[PDB]
């Protein structure tokens, strides 16, 4: 009926191959410091590992990590990806470096590095999405609009099986990287400390004094004097009082935060994907620094 979808450990690999992956990612990220005014390639990879996953219908279990369909040209090109050709580029000769590793496995993996370099949390991570075939591509349009409201997010993230406090927690990714105008008509930084992984998000929603304003893309965004925005559907996120009593707890506990988010982004990444019994269990990589590297 629905596709079924089960993991197969790339044959012959073990932890130790996969944390030389990491750490080639991690490396890399350490030495190309200079992308977009020096934030780094951190806050795109993170997005590329949500955009390859934010394609899951959980009705037919089509879309979603397992395939690594990014690397076909329709989704490669989907206006709503623009912009993630730049994490694509970054992967590429990591993945010519290792080549017995699945397309669906290093996006997701470029995503889980990128968050615990950026001093995140760990994200517990599995291997063993496989790529599939040129057909298997879904269609552009399941990733979502930024113009909307709490009602849109909430019905849009059922669709991947989230809640209301997964989707707060996914949400607080947006402290990361920033809007450019050429990619998605919305310009400028979320706050701060755009490189690194805090609860930053949550606080600038609670204590800005956020104007209403059009942009040079004739979209409206929310501009704080600070000099930050906020899309609509980040906005949104106050305007709800269940979600609001969410980004409340998350200003208040960056510990909570890191928690859920965790959860959030792991089953965000897995969806779709049936993990055998035998499967081995999530892994754990450690950070440059934890390794002395
Ligand atoms: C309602 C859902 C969401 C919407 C409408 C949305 C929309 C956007 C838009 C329009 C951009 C700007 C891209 C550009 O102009 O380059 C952006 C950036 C970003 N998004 Fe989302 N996003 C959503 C959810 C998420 C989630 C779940 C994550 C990961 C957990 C995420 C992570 C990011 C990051 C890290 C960036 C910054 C990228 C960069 O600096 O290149 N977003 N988002």
């Amino acid at each position: 009926t629905p596709l079924v979808h089960v993991a197969s450990v790339e044959k012959g690999r073990s932890y130790e191959d996969f944390q030389k992956v990491y750490n080639a990612i991690a490396l890399k990220l350490r030495e190309d410091d200079e992308y977009d005014n020096y934030i780094g390639y951190g806050p795109v990879l993170v997005r590329l590992a949500w955009h390859i996953s934010g394609t899951w219908d959980k009705h037919d279990n089509t879309g979603g990590s397992y395939g690594g369909t990014y690397r076909f040209k329709k989704e490669f090109n989907d206006p709503s990806n623009a912009g993630l050709q730049n994490g694509f580029k970054f992967l590429e000769p990591i993945h010519k470096e290792f080549p017995w590793i699945s397309s669906g496995d290093l996006f997701s993996l470029g995503g889980v590095t990128a968050v615990q370099e950026m001093q995140g949390p760990k994200i517990p991570w599995r291997c063993g999405r496989v790529d599939t075939p040129e057909d298997t591509t879904p269609d552009n349009g399941r990733l979502p609009d930024a113009d909307k409201d709490a009602g849109y997010v909430r019905t849009f993230f059922q669709r991947l099986n989230m809640n209301d406090r997964e989707v707060v927690a996914l949400m607080g990714a947006h402290a990361l990287g920033k809007t450019h105008l050429k990619n998605s008509g919305y310009e400028g930084p979320w706050g701060a400390a755009n490189n690194v992984f805090t609860n930053e998000f949550y606080l600038n929603l609670l204590n800005e004094d956020w104007k209403l304003e059009k942009n040079d893309a004739n979209n409206e965004q929310w501009d704080s004097k600070s000099g930050y925005m906020m899309l609509p559907t980040n906005y949104s996120l106050i305007q709800d009082p269940k979600y609001l009593s969410i980004v409340k707890e998350y200003a208040n506990d960056q510990d909570k935060f890191f928690k859920d988010f965790s959860k959030a982004f792991e089953k965000l990444l897995e969806n779709g994907i049936t993990f055998p019994k035998d499967a081995p269990s999530p892994f754990i990589f450690k950070t440059l620094e934890e390794q002395g590297l």
